[PDB]
C-alpha cells in the first residue's frame, strides 16, 4: 500500500474556518427559527464583492476571451510596481512581482522552496495557515494541550506588550509577521520594523511579511510595506492581497514580492537566490491567475477604482468603530478596530473562546471566530469581522449590548 | 542563513513550456519579419477560449457578485456527479468531487498527501508536471544524460509496443496514467484498464488517472473514466479538466475524484483514507475556485453548452485530421490525431527533438513542442497542437509539405 503524509495526522483538528462552518450548519439544522436571525461576523458576509470599475473590466475581459505567463500579465505586474512601490519611492521592479489566486495560497505554498531543519518563528496569535502548512510539510513536532506544535518558536503578542512581539534571543531562519495582524489588529511601528530587518539581516534570516490588510491602516505614522525599511531587499518577502483589500473577496487575486537579491543557503553553505526557486515553483505547480481576474485587479489602480476602494474601506472601518464602541460600552476589553477591519475582544470572565463562540451562536445568533483558532495566545479572546452591511453591524452592536 | 529545498537543484532545466516561450521570444526579437509569419502549435493559440453559454453565465455571475466551500459549490459538484458519472452508470458521489483552478495544479499537488519512499511509476513519454513535481518534493534522485531521474519507474510507450506500456514486474505504489496520453494521443482499451486495476488492487497501489483529454475520444470502444472499471473505487484517483476540454483555456477550472473508500497506509501499516487528507489540503493551502469560473463550468452541462462544446471538439479534431494527412503525405511517421487534439510526429532523419524545434521555428516559422520535453522516450519526436484556427492549421500543413 502507498505511504500517506503522516505530518497530516499531527494536526489536532480540521482547518479552523471549515470547522466553524460545520458547527454553524449543525446549529442552523437544529434551529430553523434562529437561522433566519443569524448574522455572520466570522469570515464575514460582504454585499458588494466587486466595485463598478472591476465589474466593467471583468465583463470586457469575458468578451475579449470569446474573440481572442504564470508570473502574471505585464499590465498588472507594471500597475503594481508603478502604484504600490515606485510612486511611494520603494525599490521594487515588475519582474519581482508574482501574481497568484490569493495570499492564503502564497503564504501556505512559500515553504515549498525551503528545506527541512530551519528554525521557524510565528507571531502568536495569528492567521492559522502558517502553523498548519508548517505541520503538513514536516517542519514541526506534535501539538500540546493548548494546540502549540513543538519546534515552532511562538512570538507572544499580549495586551501587556501592546501585541508587539519581543525580538527573540533564539536565532530564527524564517519569521512570519502579519501587519496589520489578523486577528489582533496590531501594527508595527517604523523602529519596530527597523529592528526586525536588523535581526533578520545579521542572522541571514527571511522575514515573511503578510501585509494583506495594508489598505485599512489609518494611523499616518505606520509603515504599509516592509520595503519602506532600508535593507528589506536583503531579508524580506512581502505578501499583498486584492481580495482581503476593500472586502472585494470576488477579486480572487494576490501577489508575492521576492527581491532578486534575496538569498538562502544550500546544504554546502553556498548562497542561492529565492527568486528563481519561486519562479520554477509558480510555473510548474500553478497555471496562472485568469486574464479576467487580472483585468479586474488592474481596474483597482484607475481613479474610479481607487475612489470606489476608499469608500468601501471607510464603510468597513466605520463598521469596526461601532463594534469597538458597543464592546467598550458593554464592559468587554477590546483591541484593534482602528488599522484593520476586525476587532479583538476579551471573553467574559469564565468563558473559553469556544464557549463564547457557542454563547454568541445560541444566545445572540452571531457567528464570531474563537481566539484559540489563531493559536494558544488567542485563548480568552474572539474576533468579530467588520465585513458586513452597516445595518447588520448596528444589529450585532445591539446584540452585544443586550448579552446577559 | 535559511536552508533552500535542494530538490529544486536536481532539476536539469526550467519547466518545458516557459523554456519554449523564452526561445521563441529570443527568435521574435532577432527576427521581426519572421515574428509576423509565426504560427503557435506548441501550447496552441485558440480564438474562442469561451463558448456563448459560458460567457452568458460568467457575465451573470460578475453582476451577481456586485449585488450579493473550498471543495467547490454544490451546483457544480452535483452537475459533475450527475452528468459525467451517474448518467453513465458510474458509482461517484458529489462529495468525492474536489473543484480546483486546473489539472496542472491538482496532478502537481496530489503528492502533498503521500509520504516519501513510495515506488512511483510514470508512463514515458508524458506531460512533464508529474516528473518535475516528484523531483521537487524529494521522491527521486539525480537526472542522467537524457533527463530521466533515478528512482522513478518509467513505463516505456513506443511505436514498437503500440504505445501500450508493459505492466511492470516492479511493484509500484503510485502509477501515473494519462489517457488520452499527452503527447502520443494513445488510448487504453477496456481490458488494458482492467489489467491496470487488477495490478493496482493486488499490490494495494493507487492509479493516478489523468483524463484531461477524455472529451476528444472518437473510438466508441475506448473507456473515458477509470471508474467504468469494476474495483477502480479501491485503487483510483481521476483528474478531469474543463479548460483542456473543448480548448476553452479561459475556463480555468478542473476537478479531482477521490472515492471515500480509497486507502493508503501509515508507517505501522494500518489503513488511512485519502479523502480526508485531500479535504484538509484543499481547505488549508487553496482558497477555492471563484463563483464566476464555477458558474462558467456549470454552463457546459446545459444543452447549449454541450452543443457548443461538441462543435469545438469536431473543429479541433478536424484540425488534427489535416495535420495527420499533411505529415503522412510529407513522409513523416505520425501517431494519434484521432482521440486527442494533437499529433505525435517522428523527427526527419538525423534531427533531435530540439533540432526539429529550431528548424520549424527558423525555416517554417512554426512553434512545435520537442518530444524530449515529455521524457527520454520522447527524443526523436515532436508534438503539434490542433488548438488553432482552421486557416492557421491549413497554413502549417502547407509549411510541413514544403519543409526541405
Amino acid at each position: 500500500m502507498a505511504l500517506i503524509n503522516e505530518n497530516f495526522l499531527k494536526l489536532k483538528a480540521g482547518y479552523l474556518f471549515p470547522e466553524i462552518a460545520r458547527r454553524v450548519k449543525a446549529f442552523t439544522e437544529g434551529n430553523p427559527e434562529a437561522a433566519q436571525r443569524l448574522i455572520r461576523c466570522g469570515i464575514g458576509d460582504v454585499t458588494e464583492a466587486l466595485p463598478e470599475a472591476v465589474r466593467y473590466a471583468m465583463h470586457e475581459a469575458v468578451d475579449e476571451l470569446g474573440n481572442r505567463p504564470e508570473q502574471g500579465y505585464d499590465f498588472l505586474r507594471n500597475a503594481i510596481a508603478d502604484n504600490d512601490y515606485k510612486a511611494r519611492g520603494l525599490p521594487i521592479e515588475a519582474d519581482e512581482i508574482f501574481i497568484s489566486d490569493g495570499s492564503k495560497c502564497d503564504t501556505g505554498n512559500i515553504l515549498d522552496i525551503f528545506g527541512q531543519g530551519n528554525t521557524i518563528a510565528i507571531t502568536d496569535p495569528v492567521y492559522p495557515v502558517y502553523v498548519d502548512t508548517n505541520v503538513m510539510i514536516g517542519n514541526t513536532g506534535e501539538a500540546d494541550e493548548n494546540g502549540a506544535y513543538a519546534g515552532l518558536v511562538y512570538l507572544k503578542c499580549t495586551p501587556e506588550n501592546g501585541f508587539v512581539p519581543d525580538i527573540p534571543q533564539e536565532k530564527a531562519d524564517l519569521i512570519y509577521l502579519c501587519y496589520p495582524n489578523n486577528p489582533t489588529g496590531a501594527v508595527a511601528t517604523r523602529p519596530q520594523l527597523e529592528a526586525w530587518v536588523k535581526y533578520a539581516r545579521e542572522n541571514g534570516s527571511v522575514l515573511l511579511y503578510d501585509a494583506a490588510y495594508e489598505a485599512f491602516i489609518q494611523d499616518p505614522t505606520i509603515p504599509h510595506s516592509i520595503f519602506e525599511i532600508e535593507g528589506a531587499r536583503d531579508c524580506a518577502i512581502e505578501f499583498r492581497s486584492f481580495s482581503k483589500n476593500g472586502g472585494f473577496t470576488g477579486v480572487r487575486c494576490a501577489y508575492v514580492v521576492i527581491p532578486k537579491s534575496l538569498m538562502g543557503r544550500k546544504k554546502n553553505g553556498e548562497a542561492q537566490a529565492l527568486h528563481p526557486l519561486w519562479s520554477r515553483r509558480h510555473s510548474t505547480k500553478f497555471n496562472g491567475a485568469s486574464y479576467i481576474v487580472q483585468k479586474g485587479a488592474e481596474a483597482l489602480y484607475t481613479d474610479e477604482g481607487k475612489s470606489q476602494t476608499k469608500a468601501l474601506i471607510e464603510h468597513y472601518m466605520g463598521n469596526a468603530a461601532l463594534l469597538v464602541e458597543a464592546c467598550k460600552n458593554a464592559g468587554l476589553s477590546v483591541f484593534g478596530g482602528v488599522n484593520a477591519p476586525y476587532v479583538w475582544v476579551g471573553c467574559p470572565a469564565g468563558l473559553t473562546s469556544w464557549q463564547m463562540f457557542d454563547k454568541m451562536l445560541n444566545e445572540a445568533n452571531v457567528v464570531i471566530t474563537p481566539g484559540s483558532g489563531f493559536g494558544s495566545a488567542g485563548e480568552g479572546y474572539f474576533r468579530i469581522s467588520a465585513f458586513n452591511s452597516r445595518a447588520n453591524v448596528e444589529e450585532v452592536c445591539r446584540r452585544i449590548a443586550a448579552l446577559k
